[PDB]
């Protein structure tokens, strides 16, 4: 039973998964994505270090493959991250002139979004912009440009492809009483009041066992920023307990602006934390108990 079909029947847009070329040609990933998921995201192939490893010299072979495959198989596409300290090649971090870095950032955003204009439902524009205490993270963009880099990034993205939904994403937004969760709400409200085109907040959700219950309170709090959409991104759950996964799905169903959920890969052995067996399919590509629990929850 397809969890994407079932979540669409409950009024949501998609159940998605991260993947890339060499996943689609190995294992049983392509068969499972075709049958059970409605949206694909490039795991790595759209990140800055993969797409612009030297200034102005773009690498699109891997991203092109994924976009083509998705179109051929009737899947939605999400993409990112346009601006994210974690995947930044060294040539960018060494820039010290404000105008140069603004131009570099704009060129990166505009080139990627133009190439796929009209084909991408959701773009993650800015990622991991916050410290755990809710202050802004001191990456090269904040240090050189200042806090205006976030408004500039979103304004540039909206002009490059007005059809795309534009998101800011971060992790550790999973507790309603954690400072980072209220801080991104505070800032996003302020930015949208200033006309910044932030369409969504994406929660990069890497949970430990038992943390699913708190998302029932955290996700409505993220929705109080007033963005048109919120999403769950890069989802995995240590231990893959049905209770944790069902709580995450119900948080999505409870929040009217939450459009869908993307899990961070298909099968456990291909996870960044495989020893925590945190995904919905096991190392033989069999659905795990959490997968069947989601199915039953969505049919209930
Ligand atoms: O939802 N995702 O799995 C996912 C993976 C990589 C990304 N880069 N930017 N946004 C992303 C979302």
């Amino acid at each position: 039973q397809s969890i994407d079909q079932l979540i669409k029947a409950r009024g949501k847009v998609y159940f998605g998964v991260a993947t890339d070329q060499n996943r689609l040609t190995t294992g049983k990933n392509a068969a499972i994505i075709k049958a059970d998921f409605g949206m694909v995201w490039p795991e790595n192939s759209m990140q800055w270090d993969a797409t612009e490893p030297s200034q102005g010299n773009f690498n699109f072979a891997g991203a092109d493959y994924l976009v083509n495959w998705a179109q051929q198989n009737g899947k939605l596409i999400g993409a990112g991250c346009l601006v994210w300290h974690s995947h930044l090649p060294s040539w960018v971090s060494s820039i010290t002139d404000k105008n140069t870095l603004i131009n570099v950032m704009k060129n990166h955003i505009t080139t990627l979004m133009t190439r796929y204009k009209g084909k991408i439902r959701t773009w993650d524009v800015v990622g991991e912009a916050f410290n755990e205490d809710g202050s802004l993270r001191q990456n090269v963009f904040l240090n050189v440009i200042g806090e205006d880099y976030i408004p500039i990034a979103f304004q540039t993205a909206r002009a490059a492809d007005p059809n795309a939904k534009l998101y800011i994403m971060d992790y550790n937004l999973d507790s309603a009483s954690y400072p980072k969760t209220q801080a991104i709400v505070n800032r996003v409200k302020q930015w949208r009041a200033a006309g910044v085109p932030i369409d969504g907040i994406g929660s990069q959700m890497h949970l430990s066992a038992g943390q699913g219950a708190g998302v029932l309170q955290a996700l409505p709090l993220l929705a109080s920023a007033g963005t048109p959409e919120v999403s769950i991104l890069m989802l995995d759950v240590a231990g893959a307990s049905p209770t944790d996964y069902v709580n995450v799905v119900n948080a999505c169903l409870n929040v009217q602006s939450c459009v869908g959920i993307t899990v961070f890969g298909v099968a456990d052995p291909d996870s960044w934390r495989a020893s925590s067996t945190p995904l919905l399919f096991d190392g033989n590509f069999n659905p795990k108990p959490a997968y069947n629990a989601i199915v039953q929850n969505l049919q209930q």
